[PDB]
């Protein structure tokens, strides 16, 4: 009713809002070079006038999706990105040059240039991130027979970014949120993800990655330690509790349509991400105002963690809505499946739901299932109403939203919100993102071990695209 209509409309603003984003025509940013995707145009308190290889990350992904599902307007906003990025890679920074840690830089000026004050650096989720939206983009010009685009330019660069991640995974740097020096699950996440799919681009171009595929399965094999029995440790060397939305954003980002409820990869319908799941919006409930009066088995509206104080601690629109693509993302995998499991892991999750839930198998043709599936469904959608609730009249997306009265805060048009929109709203529409190789990179050796592989370096050079037609 107001929902379905109300992401059909927010669903073009984002899209608008995020090329407003992106240099050099970007209406919002003019000073960002081309292809450059500004986080927020918002220059002053917060000043967010920077490229975060995290945000362009995760939004070129989003918007390389879009493409590949019909929108071909955006074809000359990848390939800026993708330019951008060739000349990024090789600028030398405080974190290093191309070959000696300068990947690992967590941002830059819009025009190209290095930011050389004090930083929570380096960021290792970057590499991994860029390398996840150029393969996807190197996937389509493989498919559409521009070989030559996807050997020459995108491989050299994914290269770059793979040999980055091997090298340097099993060492401690920040978090998605530039706050903790440590052991990130988000970070370690998209990491082995990135080479998984780094080595299956690597052979479709007729080339390898022996480096992605020792460490794939090191990686994983580490990622097993952030679960504590009861949700997923955000961090290793912290102090806070560990409940972070970084756990949701670990999972959706790295869920592979494909894949069943494996737990070893924390996928959106797994008992460990499921338990994570109650465990982490539980967190907010009476910390917010906003959040007074509800019940249990209702949205409610969710920040990064319960400890943070930035700009006091308030919910945000891209933590609010993860909550909701998670949902998303494991309805879509229990229909294809034709069952969903209630185990004891994840028993408190279901139970909150559908005080029926007891453990068991439930085919999608049973009752349990049919009455599980609506309150899944109806509480995803809850948190969705959190932010068409308060979004800007206009349908402006904000970092934060205020704990107590929801008014929109900090910087305002953030670029990350409107790919958190366009990507819930998909997951929503069982629109999902093509396969990263989960099913073949889920089985946990029996012994880890804290090492590394050093890739190669090489600096990327783009002279000219092919004329491509979409
Ligand atoms: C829905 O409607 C919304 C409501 O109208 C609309 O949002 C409005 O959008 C306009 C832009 O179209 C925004 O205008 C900007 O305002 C800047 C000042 O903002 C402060 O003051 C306002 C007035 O009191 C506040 O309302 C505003 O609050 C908002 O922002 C807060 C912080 O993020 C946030 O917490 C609040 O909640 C609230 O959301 C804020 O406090 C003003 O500085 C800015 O001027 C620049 O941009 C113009 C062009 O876009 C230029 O003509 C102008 O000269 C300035 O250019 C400089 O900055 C640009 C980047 O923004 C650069 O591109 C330029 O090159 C230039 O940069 C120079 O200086 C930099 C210094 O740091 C330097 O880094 C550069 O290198 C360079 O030297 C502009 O006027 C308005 O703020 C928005 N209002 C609100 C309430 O959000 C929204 O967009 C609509 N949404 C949709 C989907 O349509
Ligand atoms: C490089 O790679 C190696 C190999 O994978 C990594 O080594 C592994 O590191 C993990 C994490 O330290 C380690 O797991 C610990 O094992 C201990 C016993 O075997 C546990 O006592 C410890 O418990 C913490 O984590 C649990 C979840 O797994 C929680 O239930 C528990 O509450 C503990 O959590 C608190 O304390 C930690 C302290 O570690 C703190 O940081 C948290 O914030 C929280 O407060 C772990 O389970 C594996 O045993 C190691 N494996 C091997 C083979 O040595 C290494 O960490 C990598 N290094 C980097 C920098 O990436
Ligand atoms: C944008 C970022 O802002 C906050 O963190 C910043 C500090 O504001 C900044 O001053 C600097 O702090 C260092 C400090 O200057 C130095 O004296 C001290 O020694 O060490 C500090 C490093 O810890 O840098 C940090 C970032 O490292 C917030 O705490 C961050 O959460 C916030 N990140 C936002 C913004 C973006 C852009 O969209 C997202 O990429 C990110 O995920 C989000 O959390
Ligand atoms: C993930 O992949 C492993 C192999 O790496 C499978 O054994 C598992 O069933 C899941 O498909
Ligand atoms: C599943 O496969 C991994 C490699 O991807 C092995 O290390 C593991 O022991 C199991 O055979
Ligand atoms: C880390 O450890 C593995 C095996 O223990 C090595 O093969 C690798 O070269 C690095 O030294
Ligand atoms: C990554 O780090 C390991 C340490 O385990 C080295 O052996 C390797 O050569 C690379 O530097
Ligand atoms: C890791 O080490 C290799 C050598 O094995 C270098 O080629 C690479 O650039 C990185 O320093
Ligand atoms: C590592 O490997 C690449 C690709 O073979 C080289 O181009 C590079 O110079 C380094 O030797
Ligand atoms: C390393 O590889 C890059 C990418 O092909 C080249 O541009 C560079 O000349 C070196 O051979
Ligand atoms: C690769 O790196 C070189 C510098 O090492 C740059 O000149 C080039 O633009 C590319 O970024
Ligand atoms: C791409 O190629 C040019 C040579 O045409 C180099 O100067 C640049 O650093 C990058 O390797
Ligand atoms: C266009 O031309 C430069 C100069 O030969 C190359 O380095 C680049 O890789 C592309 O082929």
């Amino acid at each position: 009713a107001t929902l379905d209509s109300w992401l059909s409309n927010e669903a073009t603003v984002a899209r608008t809002a995020i090329l407003n984003n992106i240099g050099a025509d970007g209406a919002w940013v003019s000073g960002a070079d081309s292809g450059i995707v500004v986080a927020s145009p918002s220059t002053d308190n917060p000043d967010y006038f920077y490229t975060w290889t995290r945000d362009s990350g995760l939004v070129i992904k989003t918007l390389v999706d879009l493409f590949r599902n019909g929108d071909t307007d955006l074809l000359s906003t990848i390939e800026h990105y993708i330019s951008s990025q060739a000349i990024i890679q090789g600028v030398s920074n405080p974190s290093g040059d191309l070959s000696s840690g300068g990947l690992g830089e967590p941002k830059f000026n819009v025009d190209e240039t290095a930011y050389t004050g004090s930083w929570g650096r380096p960021q290792r989720d970057g590499p991994a991130l860029r390398a996840t939206a150029m393969i996807g983009f190197g996937q389509w010009l493989l498919d559409n027979g521009y070989t030559s685009a996807a050997t020459e330019i995108v491989w050299p660069l994914v290269r770059n970014d793979l040999s980055y991640v091997a090298q340097y995974w099993n060492q401690t740097g920040y978090d998605l949120w530039e706050e903790v020096n440590g052991s990130s699950f988000f970070t370690i996440a998209v990491q082995h993800r990135a080479l998984v799919e780094g080595s299956a681009f690597a052979t479709a171009v007729g080339s390898s990655c022996s480096w992605c595929d020792s460490q794939a399965p090191q990686i994983l094999c580490y990622l097993q330690s952030f679960w504590t029995g009861s949700y997923i440790l955000a961090n290793f060397d912290s102090s806070r509790s560990g409940k972070d939305t970084n756990t949701l954003l670990g999972s959706i980002h790295t869920f592979d349509p494909e894949a069943g409820c494996d737990d070893s990869t924390f996928q959106p319908c797994s008992p460990r991400a499921l338990a994570n799941h109650k465990e982490v919006v539980d967190s907010f409930r009476s910390i917010y105002t906003l959040n007074d009066g509800l019940s249990d088995s209702e949205a409610v509206a969710v920040g990064r963690y319960p400890e943070d104080s930035y700009y006091n601690g308030n919910p945000w629109f891209l933590c609010t809505l993860a909550a909701a693509e998670q949902l998303y993302d494991a309805l879509y995998q229990w229909d294809k499946q034709g069952s969903l499991e209630i185990t004891d892991v994840s028993l408190d999750f279901f139970k909150a739901l559908y005080s029926g839930a007891a453990t068991g198998t439930y085919s999608s043709s049973s009752s349990t299932y049919s009455s599980i599936v609506s309150a899944v469904k109806t509480f995803a959608d809850g948190f969705v109403s959190i932010v068409e609730t308060h979004a800007a009249s206009n349908g402006s997306l904000s970092e934060q939203f205020d704990k107590s009265d929801g008014d929109e805060l900090s910087a305002r048009d953030l670029t990350w919100s409107y790919a958190a929109l366009l990507t819930a709203n998909n997951r929503r529409n069982s629109v999902v993102p093509p396969s990263w190789g989960e099913t073949s990179a889920s089985s946990v050796p029996g012994t880890c071990a804290a090492t590394s592989a050093s890739g190669t370096y090489s600096s990327v050079t783009v002279t000219s695209w092919p004329s491509i037609v979409a």
